[PDB]
């Protein structure tokens, strides 16, 4: 499929703020294949094993770099200025565009990485799409697959994203997972933070608000699934489970220490819910532009309408 | 169950900037039932047939009003100051909380109407929830049913909302329909606009943006389906459908005259797409902040097409 240019050339690239260079040879097609005509020059490599002679895989940009143990095979297309190095693997029908990939990252199947960067041991396969300035820093390994779509987001550590999850402007850390039809939607003024072992799946939605720091924050192992929806300045900490067709908005809101919210429950405004509280049915907890504090053990259901802190039971007596 | 107070009082209510007055007698429990102890006074009516003697239905607030043909039956609960007039029908296990219902509205099953207003011939049934300052203003009638949720939205004319749709901060009008797992999400700076005969269904998502006038606007017969996501300043017009797993953002964007965007398509930036254009596959059409993109067909964009300019 191709031959390497004769004269090697040095190319610079920076790693962790340091400037580094490598000697590479330019790939030159010696025959027609796919959308590549013989005689055309592509990217640069540091060994003939970097780019497979078989299949349709190819490096199109003359500023593209692939070296240090990286291996491109199959029909993988690498377009625009890219930098792949340190035992990276790209095969099948993968598409890499103006993105950087390094440190043993393995991109397979029909994946797309565009205007983004991926670093360290992780597995991005299936029909996953990582786009628009996303940053994937791996460090169980981090996986993004199925039809998950990541947009201008930062995925780190050992996060798992799959199913049809649609993430945008989010920061998912540690061992957080987002799958099924989950929608994580931050905006330019507020990201969405999902940390630790939190999980968002089913048809759940987590939507940042427009107010200053109205950052939806899912911590520890709290979850949001089924048809639940969380928006605005909301923080979920220890053992919180939001499901059913519940809706949480307003802020600031804090859910912590064994809180279960499902059914038709609507929770809106500055509300603090904690300590064994279960809300379902058609209950409404609304704090009109006001504050509400709910503490259990306590079951709120049926048509309970709460517009002020209830001065009874667990609110006035703990232990 | 209850008796009317012998002394009728005069109450006032606002009707289109007008000041109205009506004579109502107050309801008073004469026996115990559900959560109402005998002897407690409830709301006010203008007839004994307004509140059924059967079932648990009851008007709790002493400031609530229900007159002029309104009929409350079954176990319907009317709580807080409410105004129900002009042939309204409330029954079954419906819960109306601090809201005004008028002009022949029929609310059934397990619906919840809270801090909102409903007016005219329309049907709200199933397990629908109309909450937080929503305004329902109604050959077919406006219908809100199944598990549909409405938050601080304006639903007008003959709109249909059902399935597990979730509507917030939106203006849905005329004959638009939203269902399945559709998500219509506006914010306090921008609402979402759905008009004419537009339809949003499947797992579609239409999210308003944060910048001034970033109003997603669906007109004529445009549709958003399957897993498509539309955000920000985007306008969909004649014969337009966004589906698959397409994602349209940035702005301002305009789609018109037979345009189909699906597959994995990502449309981002100030882009004008029109006249028999199809975009799918893993195609990307991105107009980098300063730049603009104008696509006019017939034309097909797919595979790994990457358009950054016209
Ligand atoms: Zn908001
Ligand atoms: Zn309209
Ligand atoms: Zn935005």
């Amino acid at each position: 499929k191709y031959r390497l240019s004769e004269g090697p050339r040095a190319f610079t690239y920076q790693v962790d703020g340091e400037k580094k260079s490598v000697l590479l040879r330019q790939v030159i097609a010696v025959t027609d294949f796919n959308d590549v005509k013989a005689g055309t020059s592509g990217g640069w490599v540091d060994a003939d094993n970097v780019l497979s002679q078989q299949g349709d895989c190819w490096i199109y940009d003359e500023n593209a770099m692939a070296f240090a143990g990286t291996e491109i095979t199959g029909n993988a297309r690498i377009t625009q200025p890219c930098t792949l190095y340190n035992n990276v693997r790209i095969g099948d029908n993968v598409w890499i565009d103006r993105a950087d990939i390094s440190d043993g990252a393995r991109i397979s199947d029909n994946v797309t990485i565009q205007s983004s960067s991926v670093r360290e041991e992780c597995a991005i396969y299936g029909d996953a799409r990582v786009l628009n300035q996303s940053e994937i820093l791996a460090i169980q390994i981090l996986q993004i697959y199925d039809r998950a779509t990541v947009n201008h987001s930062r995925i780190v550590h050992q996060v798992q994203l799959y199913g049809n999850a649609t993430i945008t402007h989010a920061f998912i850390e540690h061992r957080a997972e987002v799958f099924d039809f989950a929608l994580i939607e931050g905006d330019k003024d507020n990201n969405v933070w999902i940390c630790d072992c939190a999980k968002v799946y089913g048809h759940a939605r987590v939507i940042a608000g427009t107010e200053e720091d109205a950052i939806p924050t899912l911590r520890y192992s709290s979850q949001v699934a089924e048809h639940a929806l969380i928006e605005g300045n909301c923080v979920l900490k220890h053992h919180v489970l939001v499901g059913g067709h519940a809706e949480v908005r307003g802020g600031p809101i804090l859910l912590d220490d064994r809180v279960l919210i499902e059914g038709h429950a609507c929770i809106q405004g500055e509300i603090l819910i904690e300590r064994q509280v279960e809300i379902s049915g058609r209950a409404a907890v609304i704090a009109f532009d006001n504050t509400i504090h709910l503490r259990g053990p306590k079951v709120i259901n049926g048509e309970d309408r709460i517009t002020r802190t209830p001065l009874v039971g667990s609110l006035l007596e703990h232990h």
